């Protein structure tokens, strides 16, 4: 039974309980432990079942999870969360498969990761939403990554739309860099492709601050009227400890409740970073930390006054920020939808291949000085994306390798790169 967690839907710039029609406010906490590189606590009952009683004590209705393993089952933990009225916001990426902010690509390999997570998690009514990225652009030196994130939002939403699944919204989580934040917010709702919701990692309020002095009043005025639901995807500056979490009183108070859809404290687990509200001891048990009681009391007190779906309904294109060198370099034109079938054709017909099974940079420099690599380049500043720029890194390399091989024209099965990962593709010899 998922009865205690009816699906949440979006209307305008607010979330609503699809059953009751009442506005949904996130009272959340990030929940992520740190042969996958990441640990998927939601795939392991002995972990989630240990923590849910403590999560219940805190009074949260939402978790943010940054990484799941889509090859594992999640029904036990997802059902156990639902039985306690808890929802999940989930990143689609993982640390080893994410859009690289310094050298961005939107390709078949990352898109396949996104689809796998969607197919693993979409059956659960308590899946609140998916993030198609987290703090990808994080300052003025990497704004050209944002078009790739926008393409990911577009493609994730279309993949969901064309699937049998409930239409779980797809949004974005951003940092709070002063020089880029206005542009980022506009960009993710500009043109034809928009985030469904927008989360900000918000650490402006530290210690015993106030609505006016923290910056919260300024942020609230800035996001007034923003066309999609907005919330604090993280909060909980730890400058002053134990964290009193008095920001929670402001966030759910009258002024902010009309703009913000709540937020998620960072975070459940203590990881030698002084951000946890619990610490897992040597016996694998939960040791409650001084912050825990303060977060619990603040959430307990928080009673946001929202508006109902029906009354919101009877109440009611964004220009993309211009480009300026060194300041804002995210083109409105987005990379294409990665095409697994097109790219899979490279695996089959190319004479020279590099297996996935430091290296990449060196080989690109070598090959791209011998052949024209335009067809695999992706430029988020100028909005120029080569025909195979959506293929995997190895496919892109193999293409250039094969071009060089054909340019040489020796036709002797010697691929012109000495490396154990290079091979001649015998299928290339087979006529289609
Ligand atoms: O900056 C250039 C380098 O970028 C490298 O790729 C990164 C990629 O590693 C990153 O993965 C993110 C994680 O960093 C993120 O961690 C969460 C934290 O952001 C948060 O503060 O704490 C939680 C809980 O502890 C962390 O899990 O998790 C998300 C979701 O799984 C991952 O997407 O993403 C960056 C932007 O997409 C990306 O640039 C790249 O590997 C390097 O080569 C490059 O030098
Ligand atoms: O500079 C880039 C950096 O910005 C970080 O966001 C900052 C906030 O950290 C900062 O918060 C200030 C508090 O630390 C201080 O104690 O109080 C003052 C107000 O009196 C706060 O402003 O506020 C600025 C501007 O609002 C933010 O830009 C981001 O978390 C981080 O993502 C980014 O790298």
């Amino acid at each position: 039974s998922f009865e205690k967690t009816p699906a949440i839907k979006i209307v305008g710039n607010k979330f609503f309980d699809s059953e009751s029609g009442e506005q949904f406010f996130i009272k959340g906490i990030a929940y992520q432990l740190q042969e996958t590189s990441y640990i998927d606590a939601l795939a392991d009952p002995k972990i989630c079942l240990r923590d849910i009683p403590f999560l219940k004590m805190l009074g949260v209705n939402t978790l943010r999870v940054y990484a799941i393993d889509p090859t594992k089952s999640h029904d036990i933990c997802m059902e156990a969360l639902s039985a306690e009225g808890m929802y999940v916001l989930l990143d689609l990426s993982e640390p080893d498969i994410s859009i690289n902010r310094e050298n961005p690509s939107w390709d078949v390999h990352i898109f396949e990761r996104y689809k796998s997570v969607i197919d693993a998690m979409s059956s659960f009514p308590n899946l609140l939403g998916y993030f198609a990225g987290n703090e990808v652009t994080n300052d003025h030196t990497n704004t050209f990554a944002s078009p790739f994130v926008k393409a990911a939002i577009r493609d994730a939403k279309e993949y969901i739309s064309h699937s049998n699944h409930r239409k779980i919204p797809v949004g974005y989580s951003t940092n709070d860099d002063a020089m880029t934040r206005d542009n980022l917010a506009r960009y993710f709702v500009c043109g034809d492709v928009k985030a469904d919701f927008y989360g900000i990692n918000m650490y402006e309020w530290c210690g015993y601050s106030t609505y006016g002095t923290s910056g919260y009043r300024e942020r609230t005025k800035e996001f007034e009227g923003y066309p999609i639901p907005v919330f604090f995807s993280e909060f909980g500056c730890n400058l002053v400890r134990p964290r009193p979490f008095t920001e929670v009183s402001a966030l759910y108070g009258n002024k902010m409740s009309s703009v913000w859809s709540g937020g998620l404290a960072y975070m459940y687990f203590e990881e030698e970073n002084e951000y946890g509200v619990v610490k897992i001891n040597d016996n694998d048990g939960v040791d409650i930390l001084p912050d825990f009681k303060n977060l619990k009391k603040e959430f307990a007190k928080a009673d946001p006054k929202g508006i109902t779906e029906e009354e919101y309904l009877t109440a009611k294109s964004v220009e993309c920020p211009h480009i300026a060198v060194g300041v804002w370099e995210a083109n409105e034109k987005l990379p294409e939808t990665p095409d697994r079938s097109k790219c899979a054709c490279l695996d089959e017909i190319l004479p020279c291949e590099i297996v996935p099974f430091g290296k990449y940079e060196e080989y690109f420099s070598y090959l791209c000085s011998k052949v024209d690599c335009s067809d695999i380049l992706a430029n988020g500043k100028t909005g120029e994306y080569g025909e195979f720029s959506d293929c995997s890194v190895e496919q892109k390399l193999s293409l250039q390798l094969s071009k060089l091989y054909c340019k040489i024209g020796a036709n002797d099965r010697h691929c012109p790169l000495n490396d154990k990962n290079v091979y001649f593709n015998l299928e290339s010899l087979q006529p289609l």
